């Protein structure tokens, strides 16, 4: 008995997606992504954990006059990438990164149609980047900016009260990745992080300060 899919508004044209899965450890663990709307068209940033709850996302634009575009994994963990399959499976683009694209490969995981590499890649040009910090939640992990709102999905990477899972972090690499990160968007209205709510461009710093704080304790 998980809780609904919920789709609430951020800002014009901005949507968060909320799903929710249980991951031993920490019980129920929402996960935020975006809906990105431009000229009738969705990009889905990041996809729900399940083919269900991404299914359930799809339909709900669908159903109010939007063509799905394509959609953006910020790294290879279920919680970006659970809908990579369903969406394939539907012809819809799936883009991630190449580092991306080669984890899921290694885990036995579906990947993405479309990938990408270099610092920053425009997804949608003038209105979608998305942009490669370094090593830090993971080794792949990417955040995407939307410069007309100013808002930054940080997804995983950002975690402004603790690290969270390390299983597959970079703990030496994530306070040079967090630095360049806050260099770059430091101009941030809003900043979207995966569990815990939207923050103004101060998560950057508290972000870097537990990258910090963590690498002094390993
Ligand atoms: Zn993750
Ligand atoms: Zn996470």
């Amino acid at each position: 008995s998980l809780p609904d899919l919920k789709i609430e508004k951020l800002d014009e044209g901005v949507y968060v997606h909320t799903s929710f899965e249980e991951v031993n450890g920490w019980g129920v663990v929402p996960k935020h992504g975006l809906v990105v709307l431009v000229n009738a068209e969705a990009y889905l940033i990041d996809t729900p954990f399940t083919a269900k709850d991404t299914e359930k996302l799809v339909t709900w634009f669908v159903e109010r006059g939007y063509k799905i575009k394509g959609s953006i994994s910020s790294h290879f963990h279920s919680e970006s990438t659970g809908g990579i399959e369903w969406l394939n499976s539907r012809s819809i683009p799936t883009y991630a990164s190449e580092l991306t694209n080669e984890l899921l490969k290694k885990d036995g995981k579906v990947q993405a149609t479309n990938s990408f590499s270099g610092v920053n890649y425009w997804l949608v040009k003038n209105k979608i980047e998305v942009f490669y910090p370094g090593p830090g939640h993971t080794p792949d992990n990417v955040v995407v900016w939307l410069p007309e709102r100013k808002i930054l999905f940080g997804g995983c990477f950002i975690k402004p009260y603790g690290l969270g899972n390390l299983g597959d972090a970079n703990i030496e690499a994530w306070p040079k990745s967090a630095k360049l990160l806050k260099s770059k968007y430091g101009k941030a209205k809003l900043v979207v992080p995966s569990h815990s709510e939207v923050g103004d461009a101060s998560l950057l710093k508290l972000t870097l300060e537990q990258a910090v704080k963590g690498l002094n304790e390993s």
